[PDB]
């Protein structure tokens, strides 16, 4: 995350840290969103590759030991049949994680509740992305974790010629673009919380962003839109 602060340990419990074996280590890769005990939704793009992963909950610092964090390795993973790894721009960017074990809920670990189907947020809604993404264009990881407030951009502004174009799709949401803050290599797979009727749900699984950098005006973060998927997630969980 680029422009962000640091989270507060307890305010986003359903953010998990997805990581790989790399040698004798475990190396994050990407942001994830805890939604049954036993289960993560992340972006397709962070799991299409010939790696073994694990989920960490509870996690604050990627460094240091927090005292809160539980490790589970990942059992099954399902990505989005229609999910191409060259065409992101086509949107399709999900996947659900099954962990090896059922994690244990508490103020650092909780289940992120995603909106009901077909949602749409109203332009300029407010919104957090948050993660351990680099925090400068072509920089390096986050150690705590961290949030940025990127308040939506709708279709019809996102998808305008000096936004995103056609790149843009309705199954994605945009947010922020403000030239200061964003999503940055890493926060791929991690949630879009947006407060709505006061509670924060996780409308957004980070995606993409600019070929010119991370933070760059009127090419906000883009992610894929969770409200389009709601069906296709409980049809995977219920046949899983
Ligand atoms: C995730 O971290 C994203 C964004 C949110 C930083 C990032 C990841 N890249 S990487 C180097 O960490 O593997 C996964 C894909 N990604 C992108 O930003 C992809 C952008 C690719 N463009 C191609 C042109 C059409 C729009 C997308």
């Amino acid at each position: 995350v680029v422009g962000g602060t640091e989270a507060q340990r307890n305010s986003w419990p359903s953010q998990i840290s997805l990581q790989y074996r790399s040698g004798s280590s475990w190396a994050h890769t990407c942001g994830g969103t805890l939604i049954r005990q036993n289960w993560v939704m992340t972006a397709a793009h962070c799991v299409d590759r010939e790696l073994t992963f694990r989920v960490v909950v509870g996690e604050h610092n990627l460094n240091q030991n927090d005292g809160t964090e539980q490790y589970v390795g990942v059992q099954k993973i399902v990505v989005h049949p229609y999910w191409n790894t060259d065409d992101v721009a086509a949107g399709y960017d999900i996947a659900l994680l099954r962990l090896a074990q059922s994690v244990t809920l508490n103020s650092y670990v909780q289940l992120g509740v995603l909106p009901r189907a077909g949602t749409i947020l109203a332009n300029n809604s407010p919104c957090y992305i948050t993660g351990w993404g680099l925090t400068r264009t072509n920089g390096q990881l986050a150690q705590t974790l961290q949030q940025a407030y990127l308040p939506t951009v709708d279709y019809a502004i996102c998808s305008s010629s000096s936004y995103w174009g056609s790149t843009v799709k309705n199954s994605m949401v945009c947010a922020g673009g403000d030239g200061v803050r964003s999503g940055c290599q890493g926060d791929s797979g991690g949630p879009l919380h947006c407060l709505v009727n006061g509670q924060y749900a996780v409308h957004g699984v980070t995606s993409f962003v600019s070929r010119l950098g991370c933070n760059v005006t009127r090419k906000p973060t883009v992610f894929t839109r969770v409200s389009a998927y709601i069906s296709w997630i409980n049809n995977v969980i219920a046949s899983n």
